[PDB]
């Protein structure tokens, strides 16, 4: 119902919520996050064509990496797509596939069929 003691595990900083706590209840503030890449959400879309994940490390993971919505500028379903946290989805797609250099053999695995 209320937070009052949420530490930052990257400062140490105590407040109520931040860009994460806000919706994904991570214990982080928006000063710690790097959004560019770290914390930088990704696309649902964008984690089964990029990390050709299944529905393991992206609604199965129960918890399904906290997911959340917005409006890609791109050509797509902007009025409601729906996001995951990158960062989650980034190092459960290395445990996948296998890792970085083996993510990209995959992409190859699905353009091949
Ligand atoms: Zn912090």
């Amino acid at each position: 119902m209320e937070f009052d003691y949420v530490i930052c595990e990257e400062c140490g900083k105590e407040f109520m919520d931040s860009y994460l706590m806000n919706h994904f209840d991570l214990p982080t503030c928006d000063n710690c996050r790097d959004a560019d890449d770290k914390h930088k959400l990704i696309t649902k879309t964008e984690a089964k064509q990029e990390y050709l994940l299944k529905d393991c490390d992206l609604e199965k993971r129960e918890p399904p990496l906290k997911f959340i919505v917005k409006k890609n500028p791109h050509h797509s379903q902007w009025g409601d797509m729906k996001l995951y946290l990158k960062l989650q989805i980034v190092k459960r797609s290395l445990e996948v596939w296998g890792s970085q250099e083996a993510l990209e053999e995959a992409k190859e695995v699905r353009q091949e069929n």
